[PDB]
Parts: C-alpha cells; structure tokens; sequence
C-alpha cells in the first residue's frame, strides 16, 4: 500500500466509506513579519494562508497572482476535486482574509511569540471551535491548517507543556532554524512565566497560535460524537494532539483521533514526529505516499528533498483519499496537468 | 393542524424526518440610516442582525446588552434550535456590525443606497458564492432565513424591477407599513439605474436589491439541484428571492423542492399580499406556522397578533420544519416565556 500506518489500531477501517467534511484553519503570526522563523518566503507570507484555502475551495488563488516548489494546497485541491470532498475554511487571524467565503472565528492575528504575547483568549477560541464543531456534521472530520511559522508555535506549546521537542519540530522548507526557533519560544515562555503551574491555555496564550485551540475544539466536538477526526498536519498537529489531551484526555482514550500527514514529514531527518507523538500517547500516525520521485514538475520532485513537505491538510486528506480507492499517482498527475494554469 | 399551506403539493412529506441545516443570511442597508423605510428602531438597527444570529447560535446577544418596540423573532428561531437540535451556521453579507459568534463572511460591505440605484455591484458574484458555498454544505434539507432591516423595501424594488405587480403587497417589520415611501425609494432607484425589461436579474439586484437575496438564491439553487428540499424561511422578502431563483434557473424551480416557510402573521397581513406575489411567480408551496400567541403570557409576544415584528430570522420557516416533525406548537411560546427574563 501507499500508506505508512504507525499504531494503526483499526482506524483506517473506521474511515473507509465514510462521508468527510474537510476544513482548513488559517492563522498569521506577528513574529514572522520580522524574524525568519518560517520557511514561507517573506514576500508572500501575509497572503499565503488565504491564497492556500482559496485554491482549495475555488480552484484558483485570488489574494495572489498564483498560489504560494508549489504550495501543498496543490495536493489538497487535487483530492477535493478527484474525490469530490466538501470543504469549508476557518480564519483565526490571517493577515489577509480569504476572498472566498469563509468562517471568521478571530480577525486578529497571533501576536509576537518572542514576547509571551501570542494571544489572550485561547480558552474563548477553544469554545468557539467546539460550538462551531457542534453545528457541523459529517461521518468524519479532516481538519488541516495553514499557519506560516506554525512549526515554531508548535515547539513552544510542546515545550511549554513539558515535552521533549527540541530539534524534533519540522519546517516548511529544507532549512530548519531550530536554534532561532528555540530562542524565540524560550524568550516568550519566560516573559509569560510558563512553568508546571500553567494550564494548557496559559501556554497557548504565551507561545501558541490561534489555529490550535480552534482545531482542538473542532476535534473534541467531533470525537465526543464518536466520529473519527483526522488531524491533518505534521509537527503542528502533534502540538494540537497534545493540547487535546490537556483538555479532555477522555476523548483521546476513544481512539477516534489520528494524525494524518505526508511521507515527507514522517521520514523527515531534521525532525522527529513519531518521537513527539510517542511522548503524548498511543495515537495513529498515518503518512501518505505521493511518489513525487517519478514526477514531471521539478517543483514536485523538490518535496523529496525537504521543500514544503506538508501543509493545508494535504497529507491527511491524501490518506483519506487513498484509503478510499484513489490511485495515489492521480494526485501527482492532477497537479502536473493543472500546473501551467496555476503558475 | 398548526400549518397553513397554499399549494402544499406534497412538500410537507418531503421534509418530514429529514435532517436539516438552518442558516440565516444577514445584511444591512445604507438607506435605513437616513430614511424610515424600516420597522426596526433606529438606535439598534446597525446592531440588530448580528445580535439576532448571536442569540440563535450562542443563546444570547453580545453586540447589544439584550436582543432587539417588540421582541425579535430570533427567540422563535432560538427556541426551535434547542427543541429539535437544529444545527445552524450563519452568513454575513453586509451587516454594519459583524457578529461576535463564528460566522461565514461572504461580503463585509453593506447594501448601498437603494434610492440612488446603488445597492451593490456584485450580485452575480454574490450568487456564485452562495452557490459554491451550497455545494460544500451537506444536509438533507436546507432551511435558510434572513435578517435584513429594510428588507421588505428591497424585496418590493426587486419585484417591481422584474415586472411584477408588487405595490401594496410587501409586508413590514412593525405595525406601520409605509408603502408609498417604500415605493418612491425603489422607483427612484430603478430610474437612476436605468432598469427596464432588457435589464438582467443582476442589473435589478445591483440597483435595488439587498445582498442576502442573491446569496440565498445561490444556496437554494445548489441544494435543489442536488434533489434536496429547501425552505426559504422568510415572508415577502423570500418571494423576492423566489422571483430571483426563477430568473436565474427556471427549471430548478420546476422540480418542486423549494417552498416558502413563513409565519401566520405574514400570510394573514392585510397590509400586504404574500399570496398574491407568489402566484405571479409560480406554483410554489407556501407554508406558515401557527403559534397560538394570544394564549401568550407576555404582552410582547402577544403583540405579534397585532402586527409587530411578524417574521424574521427564519422563525416562520424553522417553525414549519419543527412542527412538521412533531414538535408541539405551544412549546415554542412556553420556551420564550421561560427565558424572557434571562435575555430581558
Ligand atoms: C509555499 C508554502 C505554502 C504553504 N502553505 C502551508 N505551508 C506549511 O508550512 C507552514 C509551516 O512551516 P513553517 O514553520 O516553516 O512556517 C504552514 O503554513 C504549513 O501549512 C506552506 C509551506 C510553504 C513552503
Ligand atoms: O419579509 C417579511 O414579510 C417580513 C415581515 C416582518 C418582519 N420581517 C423582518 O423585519 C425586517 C424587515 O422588515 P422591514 O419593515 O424592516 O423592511 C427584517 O429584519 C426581517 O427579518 C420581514
Ligand atoms: O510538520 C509540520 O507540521 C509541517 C511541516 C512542513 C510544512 N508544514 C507543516
């Protein structure tokens, strides 16, 4: 098969033939404007998350001339079309808003991580995600993210919750500035005073990003109804998985929540995803194989060398798509064919 | 029993059992900040739509200290979501003040000045967005309402611009129904915009429509294309929407999946003629919910029997679904009296 399943625990059977809703949660981080923590090029980073979800929902970016080595939203759009997957998208603080219809949970971007001032309202954000979740329906929730800099806020949250994660976080590019990232989050974990006294929300408030409580609410509201949730992302979704255990360890016991990502994230050298998960729980981690070795866009080959890797729920929706008899090469063909248009 | 049906045509069974999505589309009109076309108090008109959908989704209003002079019909909508656990997501298409609850933002800019013929310039694009959003919503039945202060005026202008006999037929928010101020406004606007019979539905919407109209059109046509039923939960405003649905896609109408769902207070409004608008449009089920509000225990609710508020926020349409699916009508009225002091 083209699906690496670690701690599968029956899950892939849970999502076979089930009707999905896909949703991507986007956010922007103040720090990224002046500190190069993110692998998203600075000329497009204010526009990248919205252009991502526009490409998924509508088939064309509008906030940019082209989409953002192409954006992983290319893979997410591939699966949306190739398997006709309904998708709605959520804003929790992107600098520039989507010109497609979208759900507005929070207009204000994630603040400056290095100051312990990520956000003053992570619990409110959590409740909005759960309430929003209560009013969505499907047999399965595939929930992704588009947060430039999200691997840095993922580091702080994991660390702030007492996990061992240095060097373990991934990145949206080949280079992975782990030292800058550690320096950034440590400064704000300290300015905000996070210790082992602190709640999950104290930590999110210091160094998290606003996508995280929202996706936490969504996931728990869906798992509580014994509906499976595919946390579609890499490193970042292990921070959310962690946050979900600090919020309701009970539902996590239910076995209804799996991380779904790409081969390029599972098999990433400059990080260690399964190591972080291990410290959290016996949770299914599922990577999807895309065979971009045999590609015809050298932008797509570049995924095999650490360019991009993941994002916009690409890996987890591919997992879903592939479990439901999608030929994994179609993804590569789709992007291949649509490429000249988009760019 | 508790449901009056014009040309029911079997629609009632098509909706029994099926599980619904309720969505309210809100908007605001610049014209209501200067001209008294609307029955909403001027002091809270800028803040009403947002507060209405707050009440319905979250159980209480946040932009105002209390829900929106009589009591807003969101209480009716609110009541029904809790009693039949109707899932609900709400849509903004130009309200002055955005809601504090999670909402789908389609257009932040309000509806323009009706009298100048400058309601909007993106009606076709708003319809394409409502349609594409429809595609990505899943339910067995869509119940789509609205909350647009001044919306009976834009409904009149749209109906008149499309060649209908609609004067004196639109209903109103409060007991008073300034029909001729309404007519001067939209006729002024139609003239400035140059609408005549060669104009398109979108030219008309851009002259004197409101932005919720084409969004609801898109939502309704997408669900009905997929053979799902659709309740347009509104009064005369939804007859304007119904007219719009017919210009855009006549044949979907002919699939008998789209009905209007309103209150008894609208269908029995002598200061209006909902029935008469719709028979010029086509043979479409018109369904109204009986509330038995004279047995009411708060005069504000009771005030409905005399023409205050009447309808709004999918209240009539959401009740039709909640009654067709075996909810006892009085539970609505006894719900709103139990919490009247919490809200107020
Ligand atoms: C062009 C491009 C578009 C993307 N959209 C999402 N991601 C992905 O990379 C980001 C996280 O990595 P970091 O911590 O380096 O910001 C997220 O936005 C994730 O969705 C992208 C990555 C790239 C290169
Ligand atoms: O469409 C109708 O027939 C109708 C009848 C009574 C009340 N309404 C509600 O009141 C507003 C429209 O009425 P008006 O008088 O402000 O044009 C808007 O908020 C609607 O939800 C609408
Ligand atoms: O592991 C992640 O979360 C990740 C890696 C690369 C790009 N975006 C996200």
């Amino acid at each position: 098969m083209s699906i690496i399943a670690i701690n599968e625990n029956g899950f892939l059977d849970k999502i076979k033939g089930r009707n999905p809703l896909f949703t991507c949660v986007i956010s922007s981080i103040e720090t990224t404007l002046s500190i190069p923590i993110s692998g998203v090029h600075r000329d497009v980073i204010k526009y990248t998350p919205s252009a991502d979800v526009e490409l998924v929902f509508y088939g064309k970016s509008l906030t940019l001339k082209t989409p953002p080595s192409p954006t992983p939203a290319t893979i997410t759009r591939a699966c949306v079309e190739l398997k006709n997957i309904k998708n709605l998208h959520i804003d929790a603080g992107a600098f520039v808003k989507p010109k497609i219809p979208f759900i507005e949970i929070d207009e204000k971007p994630t603040g400056r991580i290095e100051e312990g001032k990520a956000m003053n309202n992570s619990k409110e954000l959590y409740m909005k995600g759960y309430l929003l979740g209560k009013n969505l329906d499907a047999e399965l929730l595939i929930v992704g993210e588009s947060v430039p800099g999200g691997t840095t806020t993922a580091l702080g949250v994991l660390l702030g919750l007492g996990y061992d994660a240095e060097g373990k976080v991934s990145s949206g590019s080949i280079n992975n500035p782990h030292e800058l990232k550690i320096k950034v989050v440590r400064e704000g974990l300290k300015k905000a005073g996070i210790n082992e006294k602190s709640s999950v929300f104290d930590v999110l408030n210091a160094v998290g990003d606003k996508m995280m409580p929202v996706v936490a609410g969504l996931a728990i509201s869906f798992a509580e109804r014994n509906k499976p949730v595919i946390l579609a992302g890499g490193t970042q979704m292990s921070a959310v998985l962690a946050v979900i255990k600090e919020i309701n360890k009970k539902v996590l016991d239910k076995n209804l929540i799996a991380i779904g990502t790409t081969e390029f994230v599972l098999n990433d050298k400059k990080g260690d995803l399964k190591g972080i998960v291990e410290q959290i729980g016996n949770v299914p981690v599922l990577a999807s194989k895309f065979y971009f070795e045999k590609a015809k866009i050298e932008g797509l080959k570049n995924y095999c060398k650490g360019s991009v890797k993941e994002g916009v729920g690409a890996g987890g929706i591919a997992v879903y798509s592939i479990v439901n008899d999608l030929e994994p090469t179609k993804i590569r063909e789709f992007i291949e064919n649509k490429f000249y248009e988009w760019y």
